[PDB]
């Protein structure tokens, strides 16, 4: 494995919109492997491949031992309901937390490693990283959608 270097707001890289993966490939597969030990050493719970310098749809998030690792590739979201409001911060904005409101609950579709389709549902904690997650595959960035940062 190895631990990649998160690159920190400001760079283009993170506000470019990702590519779809085509290839679901070895590279793809120690991508993400390196990306979600990288994520865990920094603390994270969410990591997105812009964020590693890779401008394609593959994201991580880990909150929970439970559910655990959940690796996302060309996910969309396919429902949201409720609203939840609450604070957010982000591996590529070091230190920065601001106040972000994001659906409560999600249904999610997105492939694993082979390329498989899944269907995902998620609230809470665990839906917002996902969604503040696939955003940076769109080139999006958390600080588009605070509402306010705290003292
Ligand atoms: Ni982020």
């Amino acid at each position: 494995m190895a631990v990649l270097e998160i690159i920190k707001h400001p760079n283009e890289v993170l506000e470019t919109p990702c590519e779809r993966v085509i290839n679901f490939d070895k590279k793809l597969v120690k991508l993400l492997k390196d990306m979600h030990e990288t994520m865990l050493i920094a603390d994270g719970v969410g990591l997105a491949a812009p964020q590693v310098g890779v401008s394609l749809q593959v994201a991580v998030v880990d909150v929970d031992d439970d559910t655990g690792k959940i690796e996302l590739i060309n996910p969309s979201i396919l429902e949201k309901r409720g609203e939840q409001v609450g604070p957010e911060g982000c591996l590529s904005f070091p230190g920065l937390y601001g106040e972000v409101e994001r659906a409560d609950y999600i249904k999610v579709r997105a492939q694993n490693r082979r390329g498989k389709v899944f269907l995902l549902e998620a609230e809470g904690f665990l839906a917002r990283a996902i969604q503040h997650e696939i955003d940076h595959l769109h080139g999006v960035l958390f600080t588009s959608k605070v509402t306010r940062y705290y003292e």
